[PDB]
């Protein structure tokens, strides 16, 4: 139902809501209702298992929050989405995807992503990256990996989030070690590489066909940033180094 906006061109930031008083962290809206309603949850290590909602802009940035929902496992470093009703993490220290329904508050399925990489990061360097990322598009529902089989560079699957079928695989050339985000527009991989940051490199999905690019972020984002792209109003939402913040985004033709 969301049209593509085209081809990523740039990137800015264009909204400050808070300071948090966690460095990390990931939040977002579901894009597939119309509502106002946003999802928080701060990173604490080895330690995150609630998720907080707002019913409002006003009231997240008030801090007024309306619930929060206590997850049947922890969560894998920062990331989750919320689609159509439905909280999807990964399991902690696993190659798992739970779905949470967030109306009833049960677990209605977990998928174990085939070959995906977990538990192995480097001693060195910061936890806060998730093994599986998921990301949510005009396209649908994605997972974002990497697998021994492609060497430890980024695979891309599209996750069906109602059967949990997966609907399609593609191998990038992308080290994963080496993104500090990737997400999806319109079935277009984009990964943030460190120089300054960049995205260098995106992979077409519907084309199976990837380029070197060159888009600058801010000079303000860091490595240990969580970014999550909003297919409904076109914007990322962002974490970065305690601050809450949305990047808007320019776009040319594809
Ligand atoms: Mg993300």
């Amino acid at each position: 139902v969301f049209l593509c906006p085209g081809l990523l061109k740039g990137v800015y930031q264009s909204e400050h809501l808070f300071e948090s008083d966690h460095q990390s962290g990931a939040w977002c809206k579901d894009p597939l209702q119309a509502s106002d309603k946003i999802y928080y949850m701060p990173w604490t290590p080895y330690r995150t298992d609630t998720l907080t909602e707002y019913s409002s802009k006003d009231d997240f940035i008030a801090g007024r929050p309306t619930t929060t929902y206590k997850l049947p496992h922890r969560v894998d470093g920062t990331g989750f989405v919320v689609y159509d009703g439905a909280l999807f993490f990964n399991k902690e220290r696993t190659r798992n995807i739970v779905k949470f329904d967030l109306r009833t508050r049960i677990k209605s399925g977990e998928a174990i992503i085939a070959n995906a990489n977990y538990h192995d990061t480097s001693p060195y360097r910061w936890g806060g990256k998730s093994d599986i990322d998921l990301a949510v598009d005009e396209n649908g529902l994605w997972v974002i990996y990497a697998t021994e089989q492609n060497n430890g560079k980024i695979v891309i699957s599209q996750l069906n989030p109602y059967t949990l079928r997966i609907e399609g695989t593609w191998d990038t050339a992308y080290d994963k070690r080496s993104a500090s985000n990737a997400f999806m527009i319109c079935g277009i991989l984009y990964v943030v590489k460190s120089v300054g940051n960049k995205i260098d490199y995106i992979y077409n999905t519907d084309q199976s066909k990837d380029s070197l690019v060159d888009v600058p972020f801010p000079n303000s984002y860091q490595y240990i940033a969580a970014v999550d792209y909003n297919p409904r109003d076109n914007l990322l939402y962002v974490w970065n180094n305690y601050h809450v913040v949305k990047y808007s985004l320019d776009f040319g033709p594809l």
